[PDB]
DNA sequence: GACCACGGCCACA
DNA sequence: AACTGTGGCCGTGGTC
């Protein structure tokens, strides 16, 4: 099982190397065969006599073409020759390349600053993470010394947690009495151990929760000031920082770091991401949380350290249980995208889908097209339409039927050819045209896009059909993550084609794709309106809900299965409507917010702020409390009673504190915020504190009671002490809670003052 | 002060 | 955060 791969310079030579896991031992197979290319496009053959000619400069040494080679390839479709120029370093590449670009004689150059480990993993058809073979894995945190005002890493690392199979340990420096503690004599000897551990060990994988950014960082600083060689690389080396857009990201080589943060941020969406309220969600049992504070005053003062020793075992231990629980998870990504587990575990959207299609294209021979330049780059920021969504039919429902597409923009793709390569195709006798925005596309041959996407669809369907007969529940588990996947993927094969920064931009593409799906919903819905009685409450970009105005349950689903069978023969090629649900009742607010009852009793809510990080948790309960009176038994009094105890509770100042913290993330530099939000003040005073904050960290602030500007009177909520604190209970009030059960209980004629 | 455009955040498909 | 477009909604400023 291939585990990573990437080069060393052996004389000047590059040297792949494949880091593998066969028959349970570690191995490291070498090449020093593979020769770095890119390929250029010249007007006159002959040419090629000049181009060998031009060289450039390195590091004083001169970089030469090596070799030459004319090739065959698909560009747009259409065949055509171009000229592989082969080089002795990838090097040479960064250092070349525009002087190749600048002579006249050239058109274009291709495939130029693909690195050259993951180029090997390519052109060798090699894929990662395959196969049976089970992996040791080692999971690890730390505790450190934290006064605030201090620059990062200047205080020492205290103890160093470690967890596996056989169970939690943590090393520390100063005497604990506990079973599973080693007390060291120093903090050097403590990382010294630690290194031994993973020496002695030797796990593939190494599982953080933000080691990316904290910890492998903080043990630099302090292994280069205590003078240790942090040599946790099966190779002896030490970890290696790379940039990963604005954060940073943490290589151990030989083995793969798995960082949990960026996975679980990515996979579950959740108000907060401490390792506390992760570990809670994925696993249902709470875990304890000991803030910066109580572990200093307990260095400084020697006492209570068996808590905070326990505080550092549990984190170890939760961190292993999740890595246990994401990787095989994560693995699955690896094999789809073709790249290393580390690659596709931090990498976006957007790079997994270039990596994806760029596979592709070489599976096919095509060559690749270029990322735009700032002038092209300048020349895509036009603007499409999107899907149609109507205004609902506001107010309570009954007997509701939601019908949609099965992957509407895929399908759509696959229907009509839609591709770059088939967009306005001179010469083809078979065209289809897109409506409105009338681009037309070749179906003489099937495009890139479509193929990609046709495979991977049967894919997800192959994959949901073994989902009913699977047995063991963790293949369940399996087979749901790769469909979710393959889902994902091709949504953002669609997006990509609409995407400034993508090879494969095609504006006229999506543009068709998204006109096709408003066509054929709106034809949908007019057909299931004007012959089959039903009424549209409401309607987003692939479904409606839709009913027959006063009639039975079983009527509603009767006449749905009949447009269903009637609009899927009126449907053509992969497009077809799915009957995905009948709800006993339905309050639709606005667009994109709404929920619905089924039969046995389960809300399904959309849009709605109980699902909303940004708003209080006293509104979310009140709201999903309120919800639930009007959709379990439509008891609009026990819901009016609701709203006017819990504002009485508010006004009483009653409530605790912890339901009333509002989560809002900032997503830039403090610097580049133009207008500054209650969130954006509590970070700005933060910062002026000299805290960490970057895009990325969520503010959990209390509103108090106070002057005016909200932002003025709002505070962390690690701040609040009930002592010096009261909340203000108008601004929920008024404000969370009475809002945000308005816009629900106005259908039955309430305003505001009815219900404080 | 009443009112309103609008960064800014998160959600839905 | 780092494929897209559509939308609701707030806190705040600034101009009448
Ligand atoms: N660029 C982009 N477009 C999207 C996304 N999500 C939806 N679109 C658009 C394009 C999609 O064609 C359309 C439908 O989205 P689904 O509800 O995901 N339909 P499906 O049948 O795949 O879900 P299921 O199989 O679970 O029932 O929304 C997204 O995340 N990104
Ligand atoms: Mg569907
Ligand atoms: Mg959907």
């Amino acid at each position: 099982m291939i585990l990573d791969t990437d080069y060393i310079t052996e004389d000047g030579k590059p040297v792949i190397r494949i880091f593998k896991k066969e028959n349970g031992e570690f191995k490291i197979e070498y090449d020093r065969t593979f020769e770095p290319y890119f390929y250029a496009l010249l007007k006159d053959d002959s040419a090629i006599e000049e181009v060998k000619k031009i060289t450039a400069e390195r590091h004083g040494t001169v970089v030469t073409v090596k070799r030459v080679e004319k090739v065959q390839k698909k560009f747009l479709g259409r065949p055509v020759e171009v000229w592989k120029l082969y080089f002795t370093h990838p090097q040479d590449q960064p250092a070349i390349r525009d002087k190749i670009r600048e002579h006249p004689a050239v058109i274009d150059i291709y495939e130029y600053d693909t690195p050259f480990a993951k180029r090997y993993l390519i052109d060798k058809g090699l894929v990662p993470m395959e196969g049976d073979e089970e992996l040791k894995m080692l999971a690890f945190a730390i505790a450190t010394l934290y006064h605030e005002g201090e620059e990062f890493a200047e205080g020492p690392i205290l103890m160093i947690s470690y967890a596996d199979e056989e169970g939690a340990r943590v090393i520390t420096w100063k005497n604990v009495d506990l079973p599973y503690v080693d007390v060291v004599s120093t903090e050097r000897e403590m990382i010294k151990r630690f290194l031994r551990v993973v020496k002695e060990k030797d796990p593939d994988v190494l599982i953080t929760y933000n080691g990316d950014n904290f910890d492998f960082a903080y043990l630099k600083k302090r292994c280069e000031k205590l003078g240790i060689n942090f040599a946790l690389g099966r190779d002896g080396s030490e970890p290696k920082i790379q940039r990963m857009g604005d954060r940073f990201a943490v290589e151990v080589k030989g083995r793969i770091h798995f960082d949990l943060y960026p996975v679980i941020r990515r996979t579950i969406n959740l108000p907060t991401y401490t390792l506390e309220a992760v570990y809670e969600a994925v696993f249902g049992q709470p875990k304890e949380k000991v803030y910066a504070e109580e572990i200093t005053t307990a260095w400084e003062t020697g006492e209570n350290l068996e808590r905070v020793a326990r505080y550092s075992m549990e984190d170890a231990k939760v961190t292993y249980e999740l890595g246990k629980e994401f990787l095989p998870m994560e693995a699955q990504l690896s094999r789809l995208i073709g790249q290393s587990l580390w690659d596709v575990s931090r990498s976006s959207t957007g790079n997994l889908v270039e990596w994806f299609l760029l596979r592709k294209a070489y599976e096919r021979n095509e060559l690749a097209p270029n990322k735009p330049d700032e002038k092209e780059l300048a020349r895509r920021r036009q603007k499409y339409e999107g899907g149609y969504v109507k205004e609902p039919e506001r107010g309570l429902w009954e007997n509701i039927v939601y019908l949609d597409f099965r992957s509407l923009y895929p399908s759509i793709i696959i229907t009509h050819n839609v591709s770059p390569d088939t967009l306005n195709r001179e010469g083809c006798g078979e065209y289809d045209v897109a409506p409105q925005v009338g681009h037309r596309f070749c179906k003489d041959l099937p495009g890139f896009i479509p193929s990609l996407l046709g495979d991977l669809l049967e894919e997800r369907q192959k994959i949901k059909k073994k989902m009913k007969a699977t047995i063991d529940p963790i293949e369940r588990k399996l087979l749901d993550y790769r469909q979710r996947l393959i889902k994902i993927l091709a949504n953002s094969v669609y997006g990509h084609m609409g995407f400034e920064n993508a090879r494969w931009y095609c504006k006229e593409c999506a543009e068709s794709v998204t006109a096709w799906g408003r066509e054929y919903l709106t034809m949908t819905i007019k057909e299931i309106e004007e012959k089959y009685g039903f009424k549209v409450i409401y309607s987003d970009t692939d479904g409606f809900f839709a009913t027959i105005p006063g009639a039975d349950a079983e009527t509603v689903k009767k006449k749905a299965m009949e447009f269903l069978k009637y609009i899927n023969a009126k449907l053509p090629g992969a497009l077809e409507l799915e009957y995905e649900g009948f709800y006993k009742r339905g309050f639709f607010v606005t667009k994109k917010k709404y929920a619905v009852i089924d039969e046995e009793g389960k809300i399904t809510t959309r849009g709605l702020e109980i699902v909303r990080r940004d708003w209080s948790e006293i509104a979310k309960e009140t709201q999903a409390r309120v919800l639930e009176a009007l959709l379990k038994d439509g008891d609009v009094e026990k819901a009016v009673r609701i709203v006017k105890e819990v504002t009485e509770k508010l006004s009483k100042y009653e409530v605790p504190p912890e339901k009333l913290v509002i989560h809002k993330q900032i997503t830039r530099d403090l610097k580049d915020y133009k207008a500054t939000g209650p969130h954006v003040a509590v970070a700005k005073r933060l910062a002026a504190r000299g805290v960490k904050i970057r895009p990325g960290t969520v503010i959990s602030y209390i509103v108090l009671k106070g002057s005016g500007r909200i932002g003025d009177r709002a505070i962390p909520f690690d701040e609040f002490d009930p002592t010096k604190h009261r909340y203000d209970a108008e601004y929920y009030i008024e404000k969370q809670v009475l809002p945000a059960v308005e816009r629900i209980l106005r259908a039955f004629g309430y305003r505001k003052e009815d219900l404080r």
